[PDB]
């Protein structure tokens, strides 16, 4: 199990807090999780699932037993064709992963490229980029129920998918999801809305493009736009974009016309949270060892020993500035811990 007392949490998080956890164990199956399940009610601890660290906001010492999800494999379950339903162990990479299937022929994750974390933690907060959603190809998942110790299969319906959100996020610390089984295809028509993306595609003398060609575009431009965490600790976009219903939206758009929205499909209009931080004068912002990105304004950062309740309390003075400027209340995006 790797068991370790008192640890440092640091190389473990991508926001780079130095926090200690009780014990630190990494599963590398099914089996250790069952085993660092019994070690945590026999000593009597909590139990803290970790991927990646890198959707985690640790803000103290963590008495508990922090499980690092370090399972490993990759695999075809059935090909159909036009499609394919791939499995992976919680703990694989996500990225890798994505390159894995792309190294197959297979299509659908190319644009959830270069998202850090691990298959287990992506189901949780439906994790999504350039139009895509983790749920969109989305098949099923086996959890283990963490009240008693059985394995439930969740298909995509008892998944209950919501922007950044899941049933596993609203029930937090009943699920330990162990296996996530995706549906891939081959052939489809790449689907490219206006933007960056499709422009570089156009420019690269590509009109049809392959998924690894979108791939290769999507992982280009975030590592042109988005800190690394290796660098400068972070954990991605800080906040949702907060949706507003039609009432609250005419009012902020008749105090401000540069307002940059989009408008939903429920006749709700989601604000571009970086736009309100931005224009909230937030951009760039520094106090110490916690600042905000001089130019991703949804990226708070650590710029080297800042504590995690540090970063909270600049969330907490972001997001009070904004409910006092424009009305909207940001959600985090990370869990705080
Ligand atoms: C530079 C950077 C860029 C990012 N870009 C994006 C993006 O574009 N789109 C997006 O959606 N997210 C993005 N993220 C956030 C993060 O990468 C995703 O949320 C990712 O899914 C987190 O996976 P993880 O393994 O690191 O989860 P962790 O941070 O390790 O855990 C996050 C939550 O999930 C729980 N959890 C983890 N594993 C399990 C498991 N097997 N079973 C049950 N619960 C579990 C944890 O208890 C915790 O509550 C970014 C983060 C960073 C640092
Ligand atoms: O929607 C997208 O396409 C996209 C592209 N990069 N990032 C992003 C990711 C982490 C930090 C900041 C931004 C997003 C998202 F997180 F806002 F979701």
């Amino acid at each position: 199990l790797e068991l370790q007392e008192h640890c440092s949490l640091k190389p473990y998080n991508t926001f780079g807090i130095d926090v200690r956890a009780r014990l630190l164990a990494h599963a590398r199956d099914e089996a250790d999780v069952r085993e660092a399940l019994a070690l945590a009610r026999e000593r009597g601890l909590p139990l803290l699932v970790i991927g990646g660290g890198s959707n985690l906001l640790l803000t103290r010492d963590v008495e508990a037993l922090v499980l690092r999800m370090a399972s490993q494999g990759r695999r075809i379950v059935s090909d159909a064709a036009d499609s394919v339903l791939v499995e992976a162990e919680a703990g694989e990479a996500w990225d890798p992963f994505v390159q894995w299937s792309l190294e197959r022929g297979l299509a659908g994750l190319e644009n959830l490229s270069l998202i850090p974390g691990t298959v287990g933690a992506a189901p949780m907060q439906n994790i999504g980029a350039y139009g895509v959603e983790l749920k969109d190809v989305f098949d099923s998942l086996t959890a283990l129920d963490r009240q008693d110790g059985t394995l439930r299969e969740f298909d995509r319906q008892a998944c209950r998918f919501g922007y950044r959100d899941s049933l596993f996020k609203q029930e937090p610390d009943r699920w330990l999801i162990l296996r996530v089984r995706l549906r891939l295809t081959r052939r489809e028509r790449l689907h490219l809305d206006y933007g960056p993306v499709r422009q570089r595609l156009e420019e690269e003398g590509i009109a049809s493009p392959t998924a690894r060609d979108v791939s290769r575009v999507i992982c280009a431009i975030r590592r042109e736009k988005l800190p690394d965490p290796a660098v400068l600790g972070n954990a991605g976009s800080f906040f949702k974009n907060p949706l507003v219903d039609a009432t609250q939206a005419e009012r902020l758009r008749q105090a401000f016309p540069d307002l940059v929205g989009y408008p939903q499909a429920d006749g709700r209009l989601k604000l571009a949270a970086g736009w309100l931080i931005d224009k909230g004068g937030w951009k760039g912002f520094r106090d110490g060892p916690v600042g905000v990105h001089a130019q991703q304004a949804l990226v708070l950062v650590n710029h080297g020993g800042a504590t995690g309740a540090q970063v909270r309390a600049l969330a907490e003075r972001i997001q009070e500035d904004v409910r006092r400027r424009f009305g909207v209340e940001l959600e985090p995006e990370p869990n705080l811990y």
